[PDB]
């Protein structure tokens, strides 16, 4: 019962799903429950833009404008004259959440409808995109528009991260941005021993909702995937990293990982 000591700790509900490749063991605690997905889905936007270009493509120079700036812009704002590739849009957008960079390369992959159509081609009948930012953050109880599930994002997350959904050299940026995400520090990271090498993605958006999602490597073994979603009950709710943290540990914990 410790997630629901979590719960009570952090007046949250948590959404868990953890698989180890290893072994295929697993710790579940609401893993079809769905939350808002925010930022998490740029890294499946990123696999479904590696997917549909080859490497050389992505040194395509996207130009924009100042109305493709939106709620935070922390690269984007800075390269509106010269533009930025679709790589640096996707570095910005995983490794700092860059919102603009998100709605630039879901606007190459023709939009949320087309983002939608090939999660279901790889498989994910459960994300279910819709809107651009800063939409998409707003979420109300019960609605399932901008959705997932921690069983949809980790299955997802592995399947172009780690199995047949891009090729290896593909597999290596998309790994490599996520292991250099500089948003995640107090989250997942902070819950897996010193010195194993995470990938992760991180999120919030409304209703207190605060996520990470990543793939885990202990220093020999194959590695964990793992979601951790939460919500609260307000609208402007705010939430607390700690619970991130504390419910890695607790999965590392289940799964027999500390220590290796």
């Amino acid at each position: 019962d410790d997630f629901a000591k979590l719960e009570e700790q952090f007046d949250a509900k948590l959404g868990i799903f953890a698989l180890d490749t290893g072994t295929n063991r697993t710790v579940a605690y609401r893993p079809d429950e769905r939350f808002a997905f925010a930022s998490t889905i740029k890294a499946l936007t990123v696999g479904v833009l590696l997917q549909q270009k080859s490497i050389e493509d992505l040194n395509q120079r996207i130009t924009y404008t100042r109305d493709d700036l939106v709620n935070y812009n922390p690269i984007t704002e800075k390269h509106v004259d010269t533009g930025m590739t679709l790589k640096e849009l996707a570095d910005a957008s995983l490794r700092y959440s860059d919102n603009a960079a998100q709605n630039l390369i879901l606007k190459q992959i023709g939009g949320p409808e087309s983002l939608k159509k090939e999660l279901r081609k790889i498989g994910d009948e459960v994300t279910n995109p819709e809107r651009f930012y800063p939409e998409l953050n707003e979420v109300n109880p019960g609605e399932t528009q901008d959705t997932s599930t921690a069983r949809a994002l980790v299955t997802s997350l592995r399947a172009f991260a780690l199995e047949d959904k891009l090729p290896s050299e593909k597999r290596e940026l998309l790994i490599d941005w996520m292991k250099r995400n500089t948003t995640g520090d107090a989250l997942i990271r902070a819950g897996v021993p010193d010195g194993w090498e995470v990938a992760d993605k991180t999120g919030a958006a409304s209703y207190g909702t605060r996520n990470d999602i990543a793939i885990i490597w202990p220093p020999k073994g194959d590695p964990v995937v793992l979601a951790v979603l939460s919500s609260r009950d307000k609208k402007d709710a705010k939430y607390d990293d700690k619970l991130i943290a504390e419910a890695t540990k607790v999965v590392m914990k289940a799964l027999n990982m500390n220590g290796k």
